[PDB]
């Protein structure tokens, strides 16, 4: 638990959703610390579950909580990340070198790897969900919807189908609402499609049943333009119907280690 009076929030607004908003400041720490607060019975336990998942989370691709407060609103304060949403900043910096996007989607696998070892399950992983401290350094946030996966299930089962991200669902969650780090890797898919079309929204113009009656036909989105053949390859690999198949994030990991130093060198 934190306190009130060493944390100072400023008035400027960096997101906004259904819980309520998210607003920049400063904790004063044992040097003070820049960061972002997620202000707010439903929602309440929802920030309580986001804060015991990120407590049991180590990894320098993950984003850092510092800890919760209960004053005016129940607040969930984490680290702040300058540069903001990874499809955003793209949006603003179209001139963005492929090379320094193989970078952050591969610092992205590496955060992945570290929650596939871990055995939690993101369930929200996308482009707008990737923040940057730099912009040669990207952390993954909001883990509302992740799970701790029980010892003996290799899934996360969801009982009801509620407010989803539908377009960076693997089949097996829409049709069986089964959630494994094999279904964050279809949505680590999708992610770098994001990332290589410079942070342009997955199958537009098109609605959640299109979506899933396109991928039962085989067919999966285009090759971004500027985007390497190698990358799209790791994308339709990413992008496999059947779970079995799908590659998890040691072998998504390694792919992208060894394609990124090949750029470099």
């Amino acid at each position: 638990y934190l306190d009130r009076k060493l944390l100072t929030l400023e008035d400027k607004e960096l997101g906004s959703g259904n819980f309520g908003t998210v607003k920049k400041g400063y904790y004063q720490m044992k040097v003070v610390k820049t960061v972002a607060v997620k202000i707010l019975p439903a929602l309440k336990d929802e920030l309580l579950a986001e804060a015991n998942v990120m407590q049991q989370l180590d990894n320098p691709y993950i984003v850092r909580m510092i800890g919760i407060c209960e004053a005016e609103s129940w607040m969930l304060v984490m680290e702040m990340a300058e540069l903001g949403p990874l499809n955003k900043y793209l949006q603003q910096n179209r001139h963005v070198k492929d090379k320094n996007i193989i970078e952050l989607v591969h610092q992205v696998s590496m955060g992945m790897k570290y929650l596939e070892e871990s055995n939690f399950v993101h369930r929200d992983l996308a482009a707008r969900n990737v923040l940057l401290v730099t912009q040669h350094y990207a952390k993954i946030s909001d883990f509302g919807l992740s799970k701790a996966l029980r010892a003996d299930e290799n899934y996360y089962k969801a009982q009801t189908h509620g407010k989803w991200p539908v377009k960076w669902y693997a089949p097996e969650c829409i049709n069986y609402y089964k959630f494994s780090s094999k279904s964050d890797v279809w949505s680590f898919g999708v992610l770098m499609w994001e990332a290589f079309s410079y942070g342009q929204k997955p199958y537009r113009g098109m609605k959640g049943s299109e979506v899933t009656a396109m991928l039962e036909k085989g067919e999966r989105m285009g090759c971004p333009a500027g985007c390497p053949r190698e990358m799209y390859d790791l994308m339709n690999l990413c992008w496999t119907y059947d779970v079995e198949n799908r590659p998890g994030f040691a072998a998504v990991e390694l792919r992208l280690r060894n394609y990124y130093y090949d750029v470099v060198n």
